[PDB]
């Protein structure tokens, strides 16, 4: 069906001017590292790009940013006309303008500022009307090729001459400011966008489809997560991304409205909305309308949600239409909302993790002149409890501080600022410093599910034991079929358990990691913080947003806590069993055997566990982690002094020969203790730094040994019947 | 619709009401049907306000407005007895009802083959497969999964194959065809996400999944086999039949199996009320759900009520050493008012288990309620052969596998141990399939080296425990 004919794919080469393909298709088509394209699309317009090879791409799709896409006239998934075209030679003039919505504010040389460094020696190959976009001065700046000598296209040479008619060109039509909201603004929530994704794909953008087929479509699609996730601005990209109408309606928005002209605005809304279909009626603070529960008190307030729900199946289903939702929790919202027909289905956007807040930043900053000494990793790796608008601001008041001091001391008093000073402010790592050390990092922080930020590289020795972790997991998942062949049921999950410190937890990350799992860490401190409230019911909550993250390993710290608590040895008149603890066993023996979470319980006391849990069904499995032998200790100093100033006269497999009883945890205290020198050197010699041989051999003065001859039998003696 | 008539206006409200039943009954014979009952009628607690209180009103008078002389019926629908108001199960309005559960292994089977008796199946589906996986879907959770199963073989065929039109054809659709490994995808989805509650089945076990134990078995068959299929006896000479049983002995011999496969036999319900829940009650202090318990029992006769690990809360409280206070405990003690209030003359037969008949509330023996007292000993030199066969059943068993050797190496060892035993054997066949490839079936290589890690959860201490308990107890 002619492979020339490809389907659009966001790209993963930002640049205006580029469309990635696969290796395997520039041979089918035969174009080599910089063949220039000739674009065709719909609305019958054509553009002008550059291909390259893309790992990641498949055969079937083009991947091309939005820029490139829009000059088509097209939207992720629809189809195009790519060939070579050898024929395009440099051009001669060139004459584009400013757009009147994208210069507001800005004042002086545009040449200078956005279009000199943007060609400069870059040879886009550029068109007549093609509408590129250019970032810089703490903004961007849109910009349309209104004529090029050699037309309709031709390739920007450094000789080419560029014109600016110094008179921005008003807004077409049809043409959707780059501006607006896409999926190239959302960072950190892939998972996420992909399920979004192929529920609204073929209702949204095949209507007909389903006027033919007996398949109903979702209706209804809920967005969990804390306020300051970006809900809303996720479900407003999906919409702007496939075309679709966009109706926004705001909580109080409605609740604010005269008792009567409520249900007006309501019926008024869906009823606007199923006019302009296909469409995304998207309800924002959903729970100050419908929260239907204990708190469901008054008139107005019952009939209001009643209202809804005859709105939410009103849905005629003739109508072409999808009801996104979204709230800060499943309790907040009222039940009647759930029923298989209305909000059926749900998507959790819990916080970012470490890559997320990373990938976040980078769009919150894609506008401004950073510094080198900027370390935007740095801050993501420092922000802990950050939601995704935590983070905006902290851009916002990262840049005014750089602000406040260039240009403002220097400061530019008038009407409308210019171009070229804004352009040459930049923002330094060390204005970002100031960010954070404000009072703004005030982010909540809640239960975290994340990935594990750590390798088998930082896990010493202990090599019989990774493999054996894999044939529980990674069998289980990577080869089902097998599991079937014999019919045995996989383990629902491990138990590991010996000294403290000796990395039974650094196993249970790292194992996730392998899987590209979540991580999900329920330490013995929230065990207890149950257990004293007489919370246990929390237990069920958890199980939940593991469930509804899966792949995942359910991960418990201190799973002993309780029992050291309410006595552990002595102990009371009662026994093995407690609240908290048998809770997590309805909810381990309840979770569905065939998802995919798996159970990792942790302990430095098998001794006082209730017996029930290493019943088969549950933690089956018992591994023992006993401390470092010879071995192991040498390759445990390496795994905790990869990332330090190492000097090299100084000698690690001499202290494995030093220590003998020690832990990951003990090796691990020398070596800060060996820094807590070099630091207070460098910090003495100034008022010269690599950590070095007479810094251990005085860091051996403060040794210790956490683990106790008597206690290592104990290990010896549990791990007789326990093994 | 429930929220459809309170969405109305205060006053419009009585106003459809009204005008609905009065329209209805011009059309007579007809079935007033009212969707979400409990969101116009739940006069509970929860009953506060003016237009709530009246609208639940207007109905009762229309409950019995029924001039009889109308030709009509009235059917509702809840998600529970405690969401409605009481006024409407006064004998004359809401005086019959159906309870209709949650879909068992059949059940799901059947649905399934209703929602896709529409689409070309492709021959790898295992629609039975489909509903052996699902042990806790409803209706509507199974018909999705047809939906987001079909949408997935769509996505694929024409989808990529792209048909553009104001109209797609026919003859593609009829070509397109689902597969088993679109449905996987399915269920792999978080859709499963339905509910899970209370369960009540059928046993899916017989007694070809027990080992020995064959005395025991026509016991069982005595007690309840006996009373219903043969009630006329039982009258013949007036003792009136036990209400239940109590099985004991060491852990892992089939005191479960047992109390499901005799189920399986007299085709009725299983219920299983396990120790965990009966101590999530007792740590609550909502002994109160045993009530709710017994009844979705009676509402569903024939039935086994079956209570694992019903010494869990001697153990919990203590049991050995224990406390100041006595055997009787707050859930043990209202199961005990209940299981004497039910009807003797129903058709629900109580089932008790224990690793631990020392320690048990010696009231729950007491005739009246679980006057059988069966004792489960360990496998025999016999029932450890046809064990091992009943848990290889459907396995890779190669033939020079010994089974009747291996009762010979075995002794103090339970079904459980026998089991382990097994799954030791395959977790090393699975962990040669998977590293020759980077062929399949179980030989005795595996078994013997099995036998490396094997264990004896009976310990002979113990061993002797049930005999000195199985003296005076028996
Ligand atoms: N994941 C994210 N990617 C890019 N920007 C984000 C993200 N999360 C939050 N933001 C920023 O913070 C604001 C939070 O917006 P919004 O959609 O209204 O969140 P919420 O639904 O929690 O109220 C956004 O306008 C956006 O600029
Ligand atoms: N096997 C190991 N290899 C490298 N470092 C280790 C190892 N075991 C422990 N450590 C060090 O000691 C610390 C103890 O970590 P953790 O696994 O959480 O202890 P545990 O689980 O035994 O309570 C780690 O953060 C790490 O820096
Ligand atoms: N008599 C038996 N015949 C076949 N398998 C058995 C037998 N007894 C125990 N098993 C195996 O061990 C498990 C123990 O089951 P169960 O009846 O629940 O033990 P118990 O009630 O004594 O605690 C069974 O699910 C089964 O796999």
């Amino acid at each position: 069906n002619r492979p020339n004919r490809l389907i659009v794919d966001e790209a993963i080469n930002e640049d205006n001017s580029v469309v990635s393909l696969s290796q395997p298709k520039m041979d089918e088509l035969q174009l080599f590292r910089g063949d220039t394209v000739l674009l065709k699309g719909k609305k019958r317009r054509e553009a002008v790009c550059i291909v390259l090879s893309d790992d990641t791409c498949s055969d079937e799709k083009i991947r091309m940013n939005r820029v490139v896409r829009n000059n088509l006239r097209v939207r992720l998934g629809d189809v195009i006309s790519i060939q070579p075209c050898p024929d395009v030679k440099y051009g001669k003039r060139i004459h584009v303008l400013p757009i009147d919505d994208t210069v507001e504010g800005i004042t002086g040389n545009l040449f200078e500022v956005y279009l000199k460094p943007y060609f400069l020696e870059a040879y886009r190959p550029i068109r007549k009307g093609d509408i590129f976009l250019v970032r810089g001065g703490m903004r961007a700046v849109e910009f349309k090729v209104v004529e090029t000598d050699p037309s309709p296209y031709c390739i920007v040479a450094p000789d080419t001459v560029i014109h600016c008619e110094g008179e921005p060109i008003k807004r077409e039509d049809e043409e959707e400011s780059l501006n607006e909201v896409g999926y190239d603004d959302i960072g950190g929530c892939r998972k996420q966008l992909a399920q979004i994704k192929e529920m609204v794909e073929l209702p949204l953008r095949h209507p007909a489809l389903f006027k033919a087929i007996g398949v109903k479509p979702p209706r209804g699609i809920l967005l969990y997560g804390p306020p300051g996730t970006g809900k809303t601005l996720i479900a407003r990209a999906v919409a702007n991304e496939t075309g679709a109408f966009f109706f926004l309606i705001n909580g109080p928005e409605i609740m604010s409205k005269l008792a009567g002209e409520s249900e007006s605005n309501l019926r008024k809304a869906f009823e606007e909305a199923e006019k302009n279909a296909p469409a995304i009626i998207f309800i924002d603070e959903l729970d100050a309308i419908a929260p239907k529960r204990e708190k469901t008190h008054g008139e107005v307030e019952r009939r209001i949600v009643s209202q809804l729900l005859t709105l939410m199946d009103g849905l005629k289903q003739r109508a072409h239409v999808i009801v996104m939702a979204a709230t800060n929790r499943p309790n907040s919202i009222d039940p009647a909302l759930r029923r298989f027909g209305r909000f059926d289905r749900e998507v959790d956007i819990g916080i970012p993790d470490a890559t997320g807040r990373l990938e976040i930043l980078q769009i919150h900053t894609k506008n401004m002149k950073l510094a080198d000494d900027v370390d935007l990793e740095q801050v993501a790796n420092e922000t802990h409890g950050h939601v995704g608008a935590d983070l905006a601001a902290l851009c916002s008041e990262a840049a005014l501080q750089a602000i406040r001091k260039k240009m403002d001391l220097i400061d530019l008093e008038d009407e409308t600022i210019d171009a070229e000073v804004m352009n040459s402010l930049a923002v330094t790592m060390d204005d970002f410093r100031w960010a954070l050390s404000q009072s703004n990092p005030s982010a909540l922080r809640e239960t975290v599910v994340e990935v594990p930020q750590v390798t088998w590289e930082d896990i010493g020795g202990l090599e019989d034991v990774k493999r054996e972790l894999q044939e529980l997991v990674q069998y289980p998942v990577e080869h089902p079929d097998k599991f079937l062949k014999f019919g045995m049921t996989p383990s629902k999950g491990v138990l590991f358990y010996g000294p403290p410190g000796c990395g039974k937890t650094l196993l249970a990350k790292a194992i996730a990691n392998e899987c590209q799992a979540n991580f999900i860490s329920i330490k013995g401190p929230e065990l207890l913080t149950m257990w004293f409230g007489e919370s246990e019911a929390n237990v069920r909550e958890i199980f939940d947003k593991a469930r509804q993250a899966a792949p995942c390993v359910l991960f418990f710290d201190e799973l002993d806590s309780i029992a050291k608590a309410r006595g552990g040895n002595i102990g009371d008149g009662g026994g093995a069993a407690d609240r908290v603890i048998n809770q997590i066993l309805t909810e381990m023996d309840g979770m569905s055997t065939k998802k995919n979470v798996f159970i990792i319980g942790a302990t430095n006391r098998p001794d006082i566990i209730d017996p029930a849990i290493l019943r088969p069904g549950r933690l089956d499995q018992l591994i023992y982690i006993p401390l470092p032998d010879e071995k192991s200790r040498v390759a445990i100093l390496k795994a905790n002094l990869r990332k330090s100033p190492v000097a090299k006269d100084v000698d690690l497999e001499f202290l494995a020969k030093m220590t003998n009883g020690f832990s990951g945890a003990d090796l691990t205290e020398i070596c800060q203790r060996a820094c807590k020198l070099a630091i207070r050197e460098s910090i003495e010699s100034e008022i010269v730094p690599e950590i070095r041989r007479d810094h251990f051999e005085e860091a051996m003065r403060f040794a210790r040994r956490s683990v106790s001859d008597n206690d290592i039998r104990k290990y010896e003696m549990f791990a007789q019947t326990l093994q």
